[PDB]
C-alpha cells in the first residue's frame, strides 16, 4: 500500500541526511548525531495494521533501532516493535513475551522523563516495546503484524491512546552513525 506519510525529525545533533525516496521506499545517512527518528507509514495509526517492509540496507555502526514506531495520545504513549538494532539491544521493564511474524519479542515497558514527545516542548510518558529476541535478518520482505503486539501488550495493562497519531517503519538513533535503505508498504 500506498504509505502517505514521512517521518523526519531530528533534535538537530550532528548529520541526518533524510531521503524521501520513491513511492514507500526512503535511505537515511547520519553521522555522530544526538536523537533522530526517520521512517516512512501512515498518517494514522491503527491496531489493525499490517506492515510490509524490506530493509535493503541495515547498517548502523552505534545505537540505531529498525522498528515500528508510532504514538497515541489519550494517554501519551510511544510504543516500537524493534526488529533489529545496532550494538544496543534496547530493553526495560520484562512482562512476557509474544510470538509474531517468525519471531519471539520480549515486551517491555519504560518511560521517559522530561523528554521530547510528538507535542514538542518536555514531558514524562510511557513507552511500550515489543524487542526480537534475536535481530531479524535483513534484506527480505518482512510483516509484522501489529494486531498481535497490541492484543499481547494489552494482556499484560498495556493499552494505547483512543487518539491515534502516526505510525511509521523507522530508523531511530541516538548519539552514532549510519546508514539506512528501507522500503515501506
Ligand atoms: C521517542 O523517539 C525520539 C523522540 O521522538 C520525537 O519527539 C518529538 C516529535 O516531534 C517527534 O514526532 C518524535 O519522533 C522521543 O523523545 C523518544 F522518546
Amino acid at each position: 500500500a500506498s504509505t502517505d506519510y514521512w517521518q523526519n525529525w531530528t533534535d538537530g545533533g550532528g548529520i541526518v541526511n533524510a531521503v524521501n525516496g520513491s513511492g514507500g521506499n526512503y535511505s537515511v545517512n547520519w553521522s555522530n548525531t544526538g536523537n533522530f527518528v526517520v521512517g516512512k507509514g501512515w498518517t494514522t495509526g491503527s491496531p489493525f495494521r499490517t506492515i510490509n517492509y524490506n530493509a535493503g540496507v541495515w547498517a548502523p555502526n552505534g545505537n540505531g533501532y529498525l522498528t515500528l514506531y508510532g504514538w497515541t495520545r489519550s494517554p501519551l504513549i510511544e510504543y516500537y516493535v524493534v526488529d533489529s538494532w545496532g550494538t544496543y539491544r534496547p530493553t526495560g521493564t520484562y512482562k512476557g513475551t509474544v510470538k509474531s511474524d517468525g519471531g519471539t519479542y520480549d515486551i517491555y515497558t519504560t518511560t521517559r522523563y522530561n523528554a521530547p514527545s510528538i507535542d514538542g516542548d518536555r514531558t514524562t510518558f510511557t513507552q511500550y516495546w515489543s524487542v526480537r529476541q534475536s535481530k531479524r535478518p535483513t534484506g527480505s520482505n518482512a510483516t509484522i503484524t501489529f494486531t498481535n503486539h497490541v492484543n499481547a501488550w494489552k494482556s499484560h495493562g498495556m493499552n494505547l491512546g483512543s487518539n491515534w497519531a502516526y505510525q511509521v517503519m523507522a530508523t531511530h538513533g541516538y548519539q552514532s552513525s549510519g546508514s539506512s535503505n528501507v522500503t515501506v508498504w
